[PDB]
């Protein structure tokens, strides 16, 4: 069981009010068969249109959650919404655009999927709160068959062009007209009670309902988020790496090893409270300080409560020395605090829209990460790029222009000229922290951090 068997029951409750008299008995081969495509018993890599729960998990970066509201059916204009925020009006004869035949209209589908997928999934998942007209307009836009790979290059074909009889992937579909084996998932399969607005609205404030095609398909790809990432959590599913992975985690590490170290050196607490990830690690395992570990797991729903993570009687004292919150996203962090949290306002491939305000970060594994909120940090002020170093001064072992910089926390900067190695290692730090920042992480210290008080850690 990889695939969502042809076979299996679709429940078409949902649908009648656009279908009346639709059997109540339905399986995804007679819905396939009546959405107006043929199949042929084909082993040829498309078993079904539909997807499992599971595969749409593993596929997040693909999805686009798709609407149609008849604007008057073959007979009316239809209003095609995507989670895009594109309207489109297709007529039969928050961008709102006017009514325009099906063969300019496909090809416009094509250009929006493939501008907002070419960097983030080899498909297209189209998450649908089914009524009935989006599934009958399928065929005006989407054609199917075999699995095929792109005429310009390796890539699995997602686009079909009919002036060509060619087949492309998102990055290779200029002037390309039908969009070519999609997927799709219903989330009223799912077993809800009510319509989308009442099961959109129980977990997200952010969207509203406009009364329009890409509002409603906007909520069903928010609730799929919900469903999927916040209410239920896996973080055994691995993700492709699509862009930057790798040098953001190393950033990471190396700008954490560094705050951590400088903050030590610089304020000398007796006790560091790490609290995070059951599986961290000590930063700076050459500190000399007491470390102390507390569990807790990324939250994907609402921020940590510090009364909660504090309190109900551990060191017991968490105004002792430091507390280290690295992505550990609480309401209002304390006073002495070295924390990094995730922005999630950034834009990026990695970082895709969640639920009410959140983001999902896509980087290895999935997170779904509570809306970025600025009054968490009343108590602490912005960490200031800085670059420390007590290592020796020695070049070992690419050209060179003198280094000048306040921000080089060297012997040799303290000595009146940065050395070669100090000024190789400076900007590569600089390049690491500029990647993580970008990125969408932001660093933040309790208010009496001064790297004046670094100097003196080289005497
Ligand atoms: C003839 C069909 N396709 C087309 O319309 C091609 C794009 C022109 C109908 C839907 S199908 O099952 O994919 C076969
Ligand atoms: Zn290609
Ligand atoms: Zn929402
Ligand atoms: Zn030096």
């Amino acid at each position: 069981p990889t695939h969502l068997s042809v076979d299996t029951k679709f429940k078409t409750e949902g649908l009648c009010v656009d279908i009346p008299g639709i059997p109540k008995d339905m399986t995804y081969r007679r819905l396939i068969s009546m959405m107006g495509f043929k199949m042929n018993y084909q082993v040829n890599g498309y078993p079904n249109m539909f997807i499992t729960r599971e595969e749409a998990i593993r596929h997040v970066r693909a999805w686009i959650g798709f609407d149609v509201e008849g604007c008057h059916g073959t007979n009316l204009p239809l209003q095609l919404g995507f989670s895009t925020g594109v309207n489109l009006v297709a007529v039969p004869t928050p961008l709102m655009y006017k009514g325009l035949p099906w063969n300019v209209v496909r090809i416009k589908i094509v250009q929006m999927l493939s501008d907002t997928l070419k960097n983030l999934s080899d498909r297209v998942v189209f998450v649908l709160w089914a009524h009935g007209f989006e599934l009958t307009s399928m065929k005006y836009f989407v054609k199917i068959g075999p699995e095929r790979t792109c005429c310009l290059c390796d890539r699995r074909a997602t686009c079909f062009s009919t002036a060509s009889d060619t087949y492309a992937c998102w990055h290779h579909s200029i002037g390309f007209d039908y969009v070519y084996n999609p997927f799709m998932i219903d989330v009223q399969q799912w077993g809800f009670t009510g319509n989308l607005q009442s099961n959109h609205d129980l977990y997200c404030q952010v969207h509203g309902n406009a009364h329009v095609a890409s509002c409603d398909a906007i909520m069903t790809r928010c609730l799929a988020v919900h469903e999927c990432f916040v209410k239920r959590v896996d973080w055994t599913i691995e993700y492709p790496i699509i862009g930057d992975e790798l040098k953001i985690n190393a950033a990471c590490r190396k700008v954490q090893h560094m705050v951590v170290k400088a903050a030590l050196l610089a304020d000398k607490f007796p006790v560091l409270h790490d609290i995070g990830n059951p599986k961290a690690i000590k930063c700076v395992p050459q500190a000399d300080v007491e470390w102390k570990f507390y569990d807790a797991q990324p939250c994907s729903d609402k921020a940590y409560k510090i009364e909660e993570l504090f309190y109900s009687y551990h060191s017991d004292k968490f105004t002792d020395g430091v507390c280290l919150f690295w992505n550990c996203n609480v309401d209002r962090y304390p006073a002495n605090s070295i924390v990094c949290r995730f922005d999630t306002r950034v834009l990026s491939n990695l970082n895709l829209p969640g639920c009410d305000g959140g983001s999902l970060y896509v980087n290895k594994h999935a997170f779904h990460t509570p809306a970025f909120d600025k009054s968490a940090f009343v108590n602490l002020k912005q960490l200031p790029f800085f670059y420390y170093s007590d290592s020796p001064c020695e070049s070992h072992g690419i050209d060179y222009v003198p280094l000048k910089s306040a921000t080089c926390i060297t012997r040799c900067n303290l000595g009146g000229a940065v050395c070669r190695h100090h000024a190789n290692e400076y900007r590569l730090y600089l390049d690491a922290y500029n990647m993580m920042i970008s990125a969408g992480f932001s660093l933040w210290v309790y208010k009496q951090f001064d790297t004046y008080n670094l100097w003196n850690t080289f005497t």
